[PDB]
């Protein structure tokens, strides 16, 4: 299980204090975080937590709103069975190598039935593939190996 | 000049269709693009770009949004004069290490009238600076090297 936390106010020191908080509590309770600050917005995503600290994180969040007077909303996903995640970075040059290989790496994964987000910035693309097992995470890093070579282009994976 | 434009859409066909042509026309006249699909919302952020073809590029949304069938909106950011920016990266195994140097590349950026994005996510933590000169962009460089030594992670900065 998983849960997605948003923070929001005009105050930066309060929102990071807030931040510094929250993701102790999470990281106190086995879980990992993952977190993205852009303009007055502050999200954090904790996996690997189930039904019992959730509600404890939950519980977090409302007392660090009223603490920072920051607002603050939640989303909780708990039922299963699975799944997992997945990072595939492309590298290179040339911008239509790096975008015929993503058309690629895409068709793949959602051949698959999964879920992908990427992000083109420069010369780095970043693909984020959730949503599938490892039996499925083992075929798309061949896969990204097999664009590798195909389209010259610097590539890691990594599984969690 | 920039441009920030988001698609949304239920069939990713079609978001994926609109971004091949609107990134097309803003290549073609000259400008850098950045992409970011999430869910069925899909962000095109263009810069390098004036009152000319920022004319032209909203009217091929506006085509694009009745092709397709799908929604579109957009801002316009046009006054100056600037500015500049910067993406640092930083890695390792150890999370106090790297938050730690997070907050104090923070406190540099910040200190010279910069703002920042950051995420965190694994090992790897991206720090975006926007709103900055080459004369502070090349002091930050500096501090991110400093970073580099003391606390021992892999840096990695690229300037536009
Ligand atoms: C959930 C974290 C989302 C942030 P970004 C992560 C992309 C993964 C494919 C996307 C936003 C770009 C504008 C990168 C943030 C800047 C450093």
């Amino acid at each position: 299980g998983e849960m997605m936390i948003i923070f929001e106010g005009d105050d930066l020191e309060a929102l990071e204090k807030a931040l510094k908080e929250m993701i102790r509590q999470a990281r106190k309770f086995a879980g990992t975080v993952e977190y993205w600050l852009s303009g007055n917005r502050l999200m954090i995503r904790i996996t690997g937590v189930p039904e019992q600290v959730r509600k404890e994180l939950a519980k977090e969040a409302e007392r660090l709103k009223a603490e920072f007077n920051i607002q603050v909303e939640y989303q909780i996903r708990g039922s299963g069975s699975g799944s997992g995640e997945m990072m595939i970075i492309f590298e290179g040059d040339d911008l239509e190598a790096l975008e015929k290989a993503l058309k690629e790496m895409i068709r793949q994964a959602r051949k698959f039935a999964g879920t992908v987000e990427y992000w083109l910035s420069g010369n780095r693309l970043m693909i984020r593939i959730t949503g599938v097992p490892e039996q499925v995470r083992k075929e798309l890093a061949k896969e990204a190996e097999r664009l590798k070579a195909e389209f010259n282009i610097q590539v890691e994976y990594q599984i969690r």
